[PDB]
């Protein structure tokens, strides 16, 4: 009922303490595991099945040991009369006996023992005799006041049982030369070489091993000193991990060339080791692909797709700040304040850090160009973290406990200052913020990464498109396993130069359709041209274009400046007064999505054709173009139907003016909560769904995802929210709503495809879901894809 | 009888339940000649001759003809006139009709020798202006010559109309029938009864014509077996002496007086009164001169309304002593006279209670609501312009153009028309006291509309073409000027801005209006509460019938004083908890001053509080930001650094969506913590004053259980403290709004926590459809035009999505909490279509604002009935 016996070839429980399910399982298998008891009179009773499987209750020297579901009291049961294997050993064992009973059970510091043991010695513990031991344990006999076996178990069961249990028979690795204790994993947890892993410590106690008093001897002499034991813990080990079918971390102690197996738990690994481990145990036949695939975790795969920091705890003393881990991996170089100095310092070959408060479309320039990136403001899906994730680099968002002086050319944390120049580093994954200049792990020249992946990739069942708006970041999502574009921003497409910049602002503040129709006119040869080189790049591919979903404010650059520099990129009176008809108290729902093309189908005629002009094109340059037109921030059918009757208008005259008729799709993003509620009336009219997740859980929450961090934080540490719901779908809401639309779109349109281009679509847990929903693929920032990739395979497998 | 029914005074061979043989129009002919009226004998040829006539070869069939004829042969004998006879003429009109919808000719049977006799009794000039218009639409119609080719020759002569003789005219009609051979090659045919044997022709011709039948099949009219034929005697009121035409209502349609109400005309014609030419005259004139008819037309309008139990317009004309019903159409009518015409034909048993309440519409019911012009066509010539009609009722006053003016003019016993370009939340005091608000811009939704809308205060917004110079003290309408003090009226329900001092409508001895009340309050299932944030606007609230207050906006509780707006502002500004508790103290005794103001106007009603929902950005003054650092420091104290950062800190970029709501009150407990109390010490304070209080207090912007769990805990908190302060304990209820999507996708959680949810619709529109509410009209109108909405989701509710979610939450709390009470206080609550949904969806109550509650409390009753 309560007490779980185990001992040889015999064990009352099993795998399914935290040791006293691992000490049975262990020794059902087989394996010399020294016979015990697990608590949950009773003790007596399994006290005897002990006793007799050792043929003692003839001495009997016992340890209590605490283990949980998620200290220890060596040679209990020791006095004057149980004091057959030599006096050193034994009276070594008692002094051990005293220190460590009173210690762990009546509470005398380690420090009073110590004292007495310096003060005897000599040089080496080694060398001391039996006689001096002898003396040693009176010493530690007087620490006591300055004996029956019974009593000690009970006050050492009540003792450990303070903050299961386990008590097991003693096995000495402090019986001489041939005998010792050790630790080992059974595979490189930090490169994951299948050759055994540890160290071991003859004639010493079993943590003398780790505790560094004295210094461990490599498993090589053991081989050569003790073949014997050695021997059978070579075949132990491949015995451990043949059960499993995993790498094992193991404790084991040798007395007198018998060896025994005390703990084992699943090796904790690298990313580099989790993937080749995973990899060879599938070569060798111990593991399927299946169970490959879970046993690299998403973190594992991240560690592995960009740089990292040799070793972070090497660095603890280093850390002057900690923030959000806006976009995963490591980052090194010299502290830098403004976007223009990033890009100049990387032409020039510096690395530079980016620090600000804050950074805007105008920074995107520096942003590509900076190592990595340190803001003092903005969350985890702010537009700083989206571009950093999508690029692979490093970013550290919201810092609080930063001041930036951006006129000083410093920042401060907390009464340290750290100028311009000085050398930092950043860790995108923990969010550190480390003085210095530190080390990063070199890259893995492995094809173990590429093989497991493509395991994951013949695994999973949806597909994993990419957000990509330039042919530049299309090549290097499809580089990462992209199966496509799942959504170009076209709004997104205009950053590159003052060239483009003028033009786009030439179009926001259009007053006159003369005035619009000249910008409309100057802006296709952009579109056209970069929607082009990303045709070529996805050959072969789907490619959803959106049309334009701009925020009017972040293209506007004191007030006389915004309207000087307007003027030169109209009159003074029709900037003044466009500024002040595009403000908007709430823009995020105002003036944007499908709603400015349906006002001016003038602006969706020009993208339309740019894309078929661009189409058309390539085609005709031997490229396969699948192209997809999606409408933004539909609402209701009308709306989706007006731009569709335009799209087709286009495509009548683009195919006809060409001479070449291509076939294309067309579809809406599912981003407003009404879309879902009547998503039966727009799945009859739409080829496709993309779920904007982004502004859907802005809309079914009421948060504004600028000004969230106001709360969000409250909100969290009172379990008013168990997640970011911009990070973590919101299954029971969100989610409904998904469902909602998934459902009644396919059954008013069989024919109907269903996909995720929102933030969510490369976190993990939230890809899980979609997959149990039914979508059909998930699209994702080029260098998210293959996180995607695992995990849409993991949930499946 | 078998293809022709004839009708008319005293004939009636059809009847109302014969649409699909006669016409439809064919149908009510009979029936109106049945029931006694004075009806111009005719005949009607039914759609079996048409469908014959299309299986004969498009010919008249046999044996049809000798019916006409014999139907002919009644309206001759009935009309002592005969086809062709000048010194007796008849002339007939010929209209299509089919049972459902789908051109007239006049003067049939007019020809050379004809004219001649119709100008003996009607004039020289008219009846060949008669013979001439005649000849175009017969040889349009039916013989098929355009209309653009007789306007030549008129112009032509006119070259070498009201200004041309009678012997013009005959010579112009030369003109009209060459037209005929110098287009179809045959000659105007002169016989009138070829002339209506062609014209019935015509008419079975122009069944199965194409645009005809596209009509039909694009529509799909089911089951059509053709047209019939109606031939009515024609009827003159210019024919001498003993003629005229007129017109009248049955009861006045201004007041309801049960008393004939009209115009009459001797000798002349119907759009002789029309044109003006000469002036009408009182129906008393037509009881001297000719008593037979008029007695006949007493009998006819009691006849009227005892078949369609509603007061009538009709059209009369009398043609040589004999009357004659033309036309007939229910009477509209001013709110006044719907009311009592209402009510007076319920107590005469004319209808029942239950059609009275239909009858009144909700418009109508509005127009008793606010005060009235007394005549608004009387001030035509004084509209200067018109704009939008923000919010409704009649306002009179002299220009001002500062809200501190309008304050400072209203203490005097001066009546303010406050006029500016827009309103800022600083003129709340001096909109509160102006007679009337007129802004330059914004639109049905801007700050001057709301507030208006809420104190039922007239108010004309988005005249475009003023522009006000407050500094100058004047605005411009184009070159006019209208300077401060100038008499200017409002009409805040149609937008009208007009000029000088117009006569205000007298109050009424409407007794009649409590009583069609008391029908539609004894019939509604739905209660109306009230959304009202003040003690006067709760008394008003009850005073329009509200049963409760379904809304108090804290918020909105602090416009009143320089002293209250500078407490919130501390509270705002407030940086460290030791500002905040100061800011707090100072607003203790408001909150808890006004809910007993409340509380005291609600007494023996449920009161519903809301938790602060505030406009942060609102709080803080206007201009420029150096000025609203400088006043804010005035108010606060801080240093000028400090404010700086603190209005930096509190910016939102969407603060619709920011920093509000329970957001706040969770954040910051001390500031629930603070309300609640002023709540509970309110109500005992009342209480302990005979008061019978029914508190309820509302969390806002809920969208998960743990919110609203988390202030139900501090209000629960705070009732103990106050209860064992006070010694006395009261029942209350804790609720939530429902202004979120997800709080009704997971309503079933909520619903455990919640005695009560209220439909916030304005926010709940908002996050469905992503329109912000303030700047949604960058594109609403385009949207509305486009066909892509049909309707302001702001003001109607929508169904399909909104809607989908309000039946969900219902439904899900119900079934979590069947006790759960379940309201609306957005602002579709007031609006009438949107009422009716709610009770359908089994809704408990409707919150509206004050002056609203009578139009939702008859809306609530006209969809039961
Ligand atoms: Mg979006
Ligand atoms: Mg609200």
């Amino acid at each position: 009922k309560r007490v779980f016996t185990f001992g040889k070839g015999r064990s009352e429980g099993n795998r399914d303490g935290g040791k006293g399910a691992n000490l049975a399982e262990m020794s059902s298998i087989g394996l010399s595991v020294p016979p015990g008891l697990t608590i949950s009179d009773e003790i007596s009773e399994g006290l005897d099945y002990v006793q007799k499987e050792m043929s003692a209750s003839k001495p009997l020297l016992l340890s209590v040991r605490s283990g949980a579901a998620i200290d220890t009291v060596l040679n209990l049961g020791l006095n004057d009369e149980v004091v057959k294997s030599g006096a050193r050993f034994a009276y070594d064992s008692y002094r051990r006996f005293l220190d460590m009973f009173g210690n762990v059970v009546m509470g005398i510091p380690h420090s009073l023992f110590d004292e007495k043991l310096e003060q005897m010695k000599i040089h080496l513990d080694t060398d001391l005799t039996a006689a001096d031991l002898k003396d040693l344990v009176e010493k530690y006999k007087n620490v006591y006041v300055e004996t029956d076996p019974k009593k000690q178990l009970e006050l050492a069961v009540n003792a450990v049982f303070d903050s299961a249990v386990n008590i097991q028979s003693m096995v000495f690795g402090n019986m001489g030369n041939t005998s010792g204790t050790g630790v080992l994993f059974t595979r490189n947890p930090s490169t994951g070489e299948k050759k055994l892993y540890g160290e071991f410590l003859i004639n010493a106690q079993g943590e003398d091993v780790v505790a560094g008093i004295r210094t461990p001897e490599d498993l090589g002499t053991m081989e050569t000193c003790m073949p014997e034991a050695y021997k059978e813990l070579v075949e132990n080990c491949e015995i451990l991990e043949r059960h499993y079918k995993d790498m094992m971390d193991i404790e084991f102690t040798v007395q007198e060339n018998r060896l025994w197996m005390l703990q084992c738990r699943t090796g904790k690994r690298t990313g580099k080791g989790a993937v080749r481990i995973a990899v060879d145990m599938v070569n060798e036949g111990l593991i399927d692909t299946r169970t490959a695939i879970k046993r690299v975790e998403t973190q594992h795969l991240d560690q592995l797709l960009h740089p990292q920091f040799e070793d972070p705890s090497a660095y603890k003393s280093h850390v002057v700040a900690t923030g959000l881990p806006a976009s995963p991996g490591a980052a090194v170089g010299q502290v830098c304040f403004s976007a223009e100095d990033a890009e100049t310092w990387h032409a020039q070959g510096k690395s530079a850090i980016l620090v600000r408060t804050e950074t805007s479309p105008e920074d995107v320039g520096g942003m590509h160009a900076a190592a990595g990136i340190l803001t003092a403001r903005g969350g985890m899906t702010s537009h700083a973290a989206v571009v950093a994730r999508g690029w692979g680099k490093c970013c550290v968002s919201g810092c609080a406990d930063i001041r930036v002086n951006d006129d000083m050319k410093i920042f401060t944390i907390g009464d340290r200052v750290i100028k311009e120049g000085d050398w930092l580093s950043l860790n995108g994954t923990t969010g550190e913020v480390i003085l210095g200049k530190q080390l990063l792990a070199p890259p893995a020249m492995s094809n173990d990464l590429e093989i497991f992946m493509s395991w994951a990739d013949q695994a999973r069942r949806l597909k994993v498109m990419a957000n990509a708006d330039t042919p530049n970041d299309a090549l290097t999502a499809r580089n990462n396993g992209a199966q496509g574009i799942g959504l170009c921003r076209t709004e997104h497409m205009f950053f590159a130069s003052d060239e483009r910049i003028k033009a786009v602002r030439k179009m926001i503040m259009a007053v006159t359709p003369e005035q619009r129709k000249v910008a409309l006119d100057l802006l296709l040869p952009y579109q056209r041209s970069d929607f082009e080189g990303i045709f070529r790049a996805m050959d072969g591919l789907p490619v959803t274009i959106r049309l334009l979903d701009p925020p009017l404010h972040e293209f506007l650059p004191d007030l006389e400046h915004i309207v000087n520099e307007l003027a030169v990129d109209m009159s003074a009176d029709e900037i003044y007064s466009k500024i002040e008809n595009l403000s908007e108290v709430n823009p995020m729902l105002g003036f944007r999505g499908c709603r400015l093309g349906i006002s001016y189908p003038e602006l969706t005629e020009m993208q339309v054709r740019a894309i078929f002009q661009a189409a058309v094109s390539m085609t005709n340059q031997g490229v396969t173009v699948i192209p997809e037109i999606m409408v933004p921030l539909v609402g209701t059918p009308q709306e989706l139907r007006h731009q569709i009757s335009v799209i087709r208008g286009v495509a009548a005259n683009v195919f006809a003016e060409m001479g070449v008729t291509l076939e294309y799709k067309v579809g809406t993003m599912i981003e407003i909560p009404r879309a879902a509620l009547i998503a039966e009336e727009i799945g009859k009219e739409a080829d496709f769904f993309s779920f904007g997740t982004n502004d859907l859980t802005q809309m079914t929450f009421g948060y504004s995802r600028d000004d969230v961090g106001k709360f969000l934080q409250i909100y969290l540490a009172q379990g008013i929210l168990q997640h970011d719901p911009f990070e973590v779908i919101d299954q029971k809401g969100v989610g409904q709503l998904i469902k909602m639309a998934t459902e009644k779109g396919r059954a008013a349109n069989p024919s109907l495809k269903v996909g995720i281009c929102g933030e969510h679509g490369g976190e993990p847990s939230s890809v899980a879901f979609f997959d149990g929903v039914g979508l059909d693929y998930v699209s994702c920032s080029p260098f998210r894809v293959p996180i995607a990739r695992l995990a849409a395979a993991q949930v499946i497998v």
